[PDB]
C-alpha cells in the first residue's frame, strides 16, 4: 500500500493543487469582449432570463452542469471522515463526468449533518444547477435527503450509491435470466444487506417484472420476519415473510435462483452456492472483498453466473457504467427528474449492448477483447465507448415518453452522430496494451 | 439597441452554450491515470486531510478556488431580477478571475432571498471554497449578510458591492491630497446617498485619519443629519451630524473638499461646484450617468481633480481593478479572514502606482500611453498590467504582519517573479491600438 500511497499523493500535490480548474469556453482577449461579457453587455442575457426562465439553458451553462454535493458521511469505503475530507474525491468523480461525458461539475461539499438542514442547503443551489448527483451520504440519511429532495426541487436528482449500480446490478440479473433459460416470475431470489444499493436494486427488479411473492431479504440479523421487531418499518423489511424458524441463511439460500448479496461480506460460502436452483446468479457488489470468490463458486457450480465488484474476475460492476450517460441524455432531453422509466431505459439498454457487439474497429492486433455474450460477459465493460452511445439517446427518449421533458430534441439520428463525434475524440487505447502485454 | 442588445444575447452561445467550463487539469489518458483519481487512489490524500485539514490546499483546489456566491437581489443596476437570471453575469465575474488573476471561481447563486437562511447555506457550503466572493445582494441586508459571514466562516468573505469602490476611491483620495498638498487631518467630507458602496467607504478613510466630524452624510431627502427624523436610521448615526437646519445638499457645502457620492442621476451644478473650496475632489460614482458630468465642472473651475467610474474621462474607478488581485493575495497566504489592514494595505498599493510608473516595456508606437501623475492621472488604468504585482504581495504582507494568514510566504522575490512570469503570458495589446487608431 505504501507504493500506492506514495503515487496517489503525488498525483495532483506538486503540478498544480487539485485535480480540477475551471477554464472559459469564451475566446476574451480585446476589448469589446470584456464589454459583453460583463458590465454593460452582460445585462442583455439577464433581461432575456429575466422574462423567460427556460431561456437559461441557452445562455449559461446550466444545461451542461450538474452538482456532486455531499456532506461527506461515507465516502467510498473510508467511512465519515468528513467535510472537505472528501473533497478530493468529489472532484474525481468531477473528473470522469468530463471524460466520459462532456459535463461540467462544480463538488460542492455541504459542511451540515442533519438531513433537513442539508435538504435546505441543497434546494437554495436550484438555480446553479442543473442536476444534483447527491454522494456519499451515510444511510439511513441518504433516503430521506433524496426523497425529499426529488419531490421539491424541480431539477434531476440523482444519487450514485442508491440507483447507480443498481441499474447495471438489474442489467446482469436481466441478462442471466437471459443466458440460462429462467423466466423472472418463475425466479426466487435473495438479498444480503438491504440497503444502499440492494435497497434501490430490488425495487428496479420489481418495477422490470419481478414479483414480491418470491423475494426474500436476509441481514446480519437474519430474515425480515413478520414479528422480527414491533418497529416493522418498510426501509428495510418491507414486503416481509412470515418467522417459520430460518434464523439462518442456509435454509433461505435452499431453492434460490439469486444471490444479490450487495452488502455484508463472507455471507456465502460453498456449500450455500452448493444448496442453489439450476443455474446461480451470484452478485457479490462488495468492494472491499466479494462475499464469494468467483473461483470458488464456479468449482463448486461449473455452470452458474458469477458478478464481481473487482475487475479481477469477469461482469464487472462499476459505478462509472451508469451515472455519467444518465445525465448525459437527462441534460440533453432538458428533463426534469430521473423517474424509473428512465432507469429501465437505461438497463435495457446496458443489457442490449452486451449481445449485440460486433465491428467497432476491433484492434487487429493488440487488445485481445474475445468477448462474446455467454456467462462470462453478461455486462459491457466499464468503459465501451459505446455506453454513452447507447444509454444517453434511450434514456432521452424515455423523456420522450414520459413528459418530464422541456427541451425535446428531434432527428435523434444527429443526437447518435454527435455522440459519436464525442467519443471519436476520447479513446484510451493504452489499456488494452497494458491487458495484452499483462499476459 | 440591436448593435448592442442583440450582439450581447449571442455572445459566444453559438459555438458552446454559456462561458465558464469546469475541466480537468490531470493526465487524462490512461485507466491508471483514473486509478489515482478515483477509488483505489484518490482514498490516499483523503486520510491526509481527514488528519490535518491544512493539507487540503496541496491536494485540493481550495488554495485558488473562491465562490461568487449571490441571491441575485441587485444584479449589475437591472435590480431584483432573481437569483437565476443573474447568471450569466456570476460567469462574467468569474471569467475575470481567471484572467486577471487566474482564480477557479463557482459561481454559486442561492434561491433563498431571505437574509438570514442565505447566511446558513454559505456557511455551509465554506468547506468547498478557499473564499467568498458575495455580490448582487441588495441593501440593507448586503451589510448584515456580510457582518453575519465574516464572524462565522474561517475563510476571506469579502463583499463586492461595498469594497468594490472603498478601496479605489480611497486610493483616489489619498492620491488627490498628493497634487493638493492637503492632509487628511483638516480635510472636510461629503457623501451622498449612503448605500452599499457608500456607508462602507468612509470607515476606510477613517482609517486613514479623517475624522468623522469632518464628515457629512446626505441622501435624497435632503441630509441624514442626528435630529431630521426623531428615528436615527441603522448603520448612518455614526457619521450623522448634528441638527443645524441643514435640509438640502444645496448648503451642506460650505466650501467642502471632497465630493465622494454613490447615488443615482446628478446632484451638483455648476454653482454646486462653485461652492466648493479650492481643488474640488469630486468622486462621482454613479455606473449609468455621471453626477456631474465631469467636464462641465472642469470648466467651472480650473485645478479640478474630478475622478469618475466611465472610462470615458480620466481617473476611472473600477471594481476589477482591485479586487481579483487582493483575493490574489490572501489566497496565496492562507488568509482566514480579510481585516482592515489588507483591505488598506490594498489602498496604499493602487495610490503608489499612479506616480511610481515607468519603463515597462513602453510600446515605442501606437498606443499613446502618455500617463504622467497629476490632475489628470490619479489611480492606475483598470488594467495596468501591474497592479496584481504590487496589489497581492502587498495584501500577503499585510496579512503576514496581523497574524491572519496560515500558509505565510517565504522570500518575497520569488513570489514577484511568479505573479510577474502570470502578467507576461496574459497580455492585452490590441486595446492600446484601438485607443491610439480611434483617436
Ligand atoms: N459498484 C460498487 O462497487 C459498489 C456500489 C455500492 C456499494 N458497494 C459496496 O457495498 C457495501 C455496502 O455499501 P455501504 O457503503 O452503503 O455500506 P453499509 O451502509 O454499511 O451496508 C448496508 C447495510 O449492510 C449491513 N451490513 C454491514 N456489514 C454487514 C455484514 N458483514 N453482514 C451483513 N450485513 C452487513 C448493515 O446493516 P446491519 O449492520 O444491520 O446488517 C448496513 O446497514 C460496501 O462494501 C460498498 O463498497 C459497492
Ligand atoms: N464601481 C462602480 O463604479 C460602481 C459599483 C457599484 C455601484 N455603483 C453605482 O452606485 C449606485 C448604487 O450602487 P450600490 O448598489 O452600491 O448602492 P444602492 O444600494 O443602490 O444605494 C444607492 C443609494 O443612492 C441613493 N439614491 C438613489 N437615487 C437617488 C437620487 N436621485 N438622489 C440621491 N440619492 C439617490 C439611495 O438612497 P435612498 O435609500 O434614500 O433612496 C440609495 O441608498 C448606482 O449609481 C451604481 O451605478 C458604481
Ligand atoms: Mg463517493
Ligand atoms: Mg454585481
Amino acid at each position: 500500500d505504501d507504493q500506492l500511497k506514495q503515487s496517489a499523493l503525488d498525483f495532483h500535490e506538486f503540478p498544480v493543487p487539485g485535480k480540477i480548474q475551471v477554464s472559459p469556453t469564451k475566446p476574451l482577449a480585446t476589448q469589446r469582449d470584456l464589454a459583453l461579457a460583463y458590465s454593460p453587455g452582460v445585462a442583455a442575457p439577464c433581461l432575456e432570463i429575466e422574462k423567460d426562465p427556460l431561456k437559461a439553458y441557452k445562455y449559461t451553462a446550466r444545461g451542461n452542469l450538474v452538482a456532486v454535493i455531499s456532506n461527506g458521511t461515507a465516502v467510498l469505503g473510508l467511512g465519515n471522515i468528513g467535510a472537505l475530507a472528501g473533497k478530493p474525491v468529489m472532484e474525481g468523480k468531477g473528473v470522469l463526468f468530463k471524460k466520459f461525458a462532456g459535463i461540467d461539475v462544480f463538488d460542492i461539499e455541504v459542511d451540515e449533518l442533519d438531513p433537513d438542514k442539508f435538504i435546505e442547503v441543497v434546494a437554495a443551489l436550484e438555480p446553479t444547477f442543473g442536476g444534483i448527483n447527491l454522494e456519499d451520504i451515510k444511510a439511513p440519511e441518504c433516503f430521506y435527503i433524496e426523497q425529499k429532495l426529488r419531490e421539491r426541487m424541480n431539477i434531476p436528482v440523482f444519487h450514485d450509491d442508491q440507483h447507480g449500480t443498481a441499474i447495471i446490478s438489474t442489467a446482469a440479473i436481466l441478462n442471466g435470466l437471459r443466458v440460462v433459460e429462467k423466466n423472472i416470475s418463475d425466479v426466487r431470489m435473495v438479498v444480503s444487506g438491504a440497503g444502499a444499493a440492494a435497497i434501490a436494486c430490488m425495487n428496479l427488479l420489481v418495477a422490470l417484472g419481478l414479483q414480491k411473492h418470491n423475494i426474500v431479504v436476509c441481514d446480519s440479523k437474519g430474515v425480515i420476519y413478520q414479528g422480527r421487531e414491533p418497529n416493522m418499518a418498510e426501509t428495510k423489511a418491507a414486503y416481509a415473510v412470515v418467522d417459520d424458524g430460518k434464523r439462518t441463511l442456509d435454509d433461505v439460500i435452499e431453492g434460490a435462483d439469486i444471490f444479490l448479496g450487495c452488502s455484508g461480506p463472507k455471507v456465502l460460502t460453498q456449500e450455500m452456492v452448493k444448496k442453489m436452483a439450476r443455474a446461480p446468479m451470484i452478485l457479490a457488489l462488495a468492494n472491499p472483498e466479494p462475499e464469494i470468490l468467483p473461483p470458488l463458486a464456479k468449482e463448486v457450480r461449473p455452470d452458474a453466473i458469477i458478478c464481481t465488484g473487482r475487475s479481477d474476475y469477469p461482469n464487472q460492476v462499476n459505478n462509472v457504467l451508469c451515472f455519467p450517460f444518465i445525465f448525459r441524455g437527462a441534460l440533453d432531453v432538458g428533463a426534469t427528474a430521473i423517474n424509473e422509466e428512465m432507469k429501465l431505459a437505461a438497463v435495457r439498454a446496458i443489457a442490449e449492448l452486451a449481445h449485440a457487439e460486433q465491428s467497432e474497429v476491433v484492434a487487429s492486433a493488440y487488445g485481445d477483447q474475445d468477448l462474446s455474450f455467454g456467462p462470462e460477459y453478461i455486462i459491457p465493460k466499464p468503459f465501451d465507448p459505446r455506453l454513452i452511445v447507447k444509454i444517453a439517446p434511450a434514456v432521452a427518449k424515455a423523456a420522450m415518453e414520459s413528459g418530464v421533458a422541456t427541451r425535446p430534441i428531434a432527428d435523434f439520428d444527429v443526437y447518435i452522430d454527435k455522440l459519436t463525434e464525442f467519443v471519436y475524440k476520447t479513446n484510451l487505447f493504452m489499456k488494452p496494451i497494458f491487458s495484452q502485454a499483462r499476459k
